[PDB]
């Protein structure tokens, strides 16, 4: 019933007994094991709430009180007269912050509890949708001293589209797709880049173009908004050592914030909730810099240093990659902006397991997820066994709108 | 598509659908409810529907399905287990089954040479004394002066009421690690136990950092009995970086052939308890786990402060920038000493070619993602991008309590 967790670096064992609240299935079966895929009525809608009203009273301590007992009746009230429900400003917070919680991909989770959450529910055009965002880039970047915040748009509705923005990151650059198919700039955009010059937008030739916003009010075409560029604030990259990587015109930009997710509440779904930490450097340095469908840099670093790339086994590949890291955490340190090291992330992610066996008895946790892209084995949670499963509030995936 | 399960590559973005899972029979550790891939560790009626579904399995592989010799050997099986309660298996079968057994193995990164392994059949082997003999010569062979050769060595099976043929060693070559006087340990830490245990039985203990163990062989209802190794046999290779002078005044080193005998290979319901298998190494395993686990050699710290790292703030790296040099010197050192080594990325880049040939050959592979991708510099390998789907088949090896 209860899995057994054990550390191999340290020999310890813990029981997850909080995968036992999970009532959503995940992709796995006693037949084969999903881990490593990325993506695999009223009554239930009342049990949900209820379920999640329950899960606010008692984390303010007052279980059962008359507050309690009256807000299921308003939620069962509005529920049985109307189809659904509206969540109060301080259940909407401990929500969002719990969402963050539970989910298990996120190694950042030590930060759980300091979440600054815009209510913008009372948003209703696209252009509202844009001063929200713009508020909230400039709250979380704070001059580089880097904010978590969310802000939460309108609810899905029965009657209607969805509130959404077409951009999975607030802040992402163009890719441009070339005469002969290579592509300037982030592969990994070329889509919505065409998407964005569709609607009418006259686009730069750069590799570090950053994208206009494309946003969506119920059941109309996407609105185009330029970010003003004094509020996206980026980082160019230099190495400590290494003279010559300055000149490689390398950059990228403080602030990752994530805003394709959906974000259920109480069986509440909120298409439009972008969100925002500080980045973990290797995210950068080695996915967006490195993946070979990405920036793919690291032959032209390799060359620069004068490694041997005819052979795999002078491990030019693996020297690169960590030369390129570390020019991101030099330059992020340098210009001032929040960042973690995968090391010091890890380290903290370790404490939070600990934390949450003592709150809660486990914590769901991805192991693909949380290990990083460089040195693995090197960070203790590649030696850490964890237990993977969906708790409510969640953050969920959603598939591009288009 | 259809329902099976559908994989993707993030890297290329191609699609392929698993339907050999289908052909699953044991059920794995995870449910709807959670995910347990990432723990290590998680009778008449059934050995007959085992050993049938075995034997259509080989029948099918010489391609000789429903035939005369096909309902004959199963109507052999069936008879045979009717009077002894158990089966044997024809020496072909034993052949394909080590094979199978492989290839089916979720864990392993190397399985692009799947079909090419040496099977020795000891399925005579009556005393210690001949076991000691039988893993000699599979060591004699497998290593081959450097030049390594993929081995299996297949001891006789469990039997109804009569003790187990067991290998107490984890591997047949590991290091002592020898408890000191402040409780730190000389040696490898892995090996602690087994280490007391070859002292017990009369071992006469070294005190370096990198003394091969001996092995402790146990036949049949007999206690073990403890065999040293004849040096002359066991390969090393001292380590050296290939720029850093400095290294091969550590005195570092580590043995060429990687040998697990300690794995329970199981084959149409019969269980080899006693299967040694060799391959040769994938250098990660040295250079990252074996010498800078902190529960093992621990070395890192040592590395950086040699290079000259600072080791007092995690943003300098110097994990990252030592690791990469101890993998380097692993490499460089096998490659000197011509011993037969293979890199992460050449290891990866063969395996999703060994992805590619089995979902022509089977529909499908069975593979463990955390296992897969190497220890360091996971996304800067294929395998990182590729979904994996992960179950049970059989033939398989299994891993095996500790008899002690
Ligand atoms: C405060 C610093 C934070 C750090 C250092 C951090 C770290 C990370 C990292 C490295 C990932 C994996 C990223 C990837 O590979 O795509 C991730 C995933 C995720 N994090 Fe965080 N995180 C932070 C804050 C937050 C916040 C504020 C939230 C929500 C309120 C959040 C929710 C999530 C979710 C839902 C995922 C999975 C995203 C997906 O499926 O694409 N994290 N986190
Ligand atoms: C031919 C060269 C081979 C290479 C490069 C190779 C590579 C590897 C590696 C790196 C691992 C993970 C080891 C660990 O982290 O503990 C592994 C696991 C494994 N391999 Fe191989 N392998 C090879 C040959 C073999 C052979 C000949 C067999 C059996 C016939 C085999 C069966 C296994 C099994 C059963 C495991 C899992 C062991 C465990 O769970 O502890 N492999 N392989
Ligand atoms: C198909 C698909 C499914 C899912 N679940 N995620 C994605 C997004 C995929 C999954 N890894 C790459 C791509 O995301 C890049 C964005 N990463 C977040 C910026 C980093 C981040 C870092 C620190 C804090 C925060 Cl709040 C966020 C794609
Ligand atoms: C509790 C436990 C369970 C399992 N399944 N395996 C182990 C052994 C644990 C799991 N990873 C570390 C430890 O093995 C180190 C030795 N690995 C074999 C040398 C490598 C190898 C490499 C190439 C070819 C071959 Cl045939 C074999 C322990
Ligand atoms: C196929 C595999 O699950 C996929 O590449 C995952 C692996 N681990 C990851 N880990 C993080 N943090 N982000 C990712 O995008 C991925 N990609
Ligand atoms: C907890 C986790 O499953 C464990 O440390 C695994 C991760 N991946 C591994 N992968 C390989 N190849 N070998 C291992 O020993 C491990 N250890
Ligand atoms: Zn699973």
């Amino acid at each position: 019933k209860f899995p057994r967790v054990k550390n191999w670096e340290l020999g310890s064992i813990t029981y997850d007994t909080l995968c036992a609240q999970s009532q959503q299935d995940g992709p796995c079966t006693p037949r084969r094991c999903l881990g490593s895929l990325v993506l695999p009525p009223a009554e239930q809608l009342l049990s949900q709430a209820r379920d999640f009203i329950n899960q606010y009273y008692s984390s303010i301590k007052r279980s059962g009180s008359q507050a309690h007992e009256e807000r299921l009746q308003e939620v069962e009230a509005e529920v049985a007269s109307t189809g659904t429900y509206h969540l109060r400003e301080s259940e909407l917070v401990f929500g969002a912050k719990q969402a963050w919680r539970n989910a298990p991909r996120c190694v950042g989770r030590i930060q759980w509890g300091k979440l600054q959450v815009f209510d913008a529910r009372d948003c209703s055009s696209a252009q509202e949708m844009f001063t929200y965002i713009c508020n909230h880039i400039k709250y979380a970047t704070n001059r580089g001293n880097l904010r978590s915040a969310i802000t939460v748009f309108p609810q899905r509705a029965p009657g209607r589209g969805d509130f959404r923005i077409w951009n999975s990151q607030l802040v992402r650059y163009a890719g441009y797709r070339q005469q002969d198919g290579s592509v300037r700039g982030d592969p990994a955009n070329v889509e919505i880049t065409e998407l964005c010059i569709q609607h009418g937008w006259t686009p730069g030739n750069g590799r570090f173009d950053v994208l206009p916003l494309l946003l969506q009010a119920p059941d109309e075409a996407p609105e185009l908004f330029v970010l003003p560029p004094e509020l996206v604030l980026e980082v160019p990259l230099e190495h400590p050592t290494l003279e010559w990587f300055a000149a490689l015109g390398l950059r990228w930009y403080a602030l990752p914030a994530v805003s394709n997710m959906l974000l259920e509440i109480g069986g509440l779904e909120f298409s439009a909730a972008p969100f925002s930490g500080w980045y973990m450097s290797t995210e950068i340095g080695t996915r967006n810099l490195c993946d070979p469908h990405r920036y793919n840099i690291l032959e032209d670093v390799a060359v620069c240093m004068d490694l041997d790339t005819r052979t795999t086994s002078s491990l030019w590949k693996d020297k690169a990659a960590v030369e390129i890291n570390l020019a991101v955490l030099h330059s992020f340190q340098l210009a001032k902006v929040t960042i973690v090291d995968h090391h010091a992330a890890t380290v903290s992610f370790m404490k939070h397991l600990d934390n949450e066996q003592k709150a809660r008895g486990g914590c769901p946790a991805d192991w693909a997820w949380i290990v990083p892209p460089i040195s693995g084995s090197l960070t203790p949670v590649f030696h850490q066994e964890m237990v993977n499963y969906i708790l409510s509030p969640a953050f969920r995936y959603q598939p591009d709108p288009w």
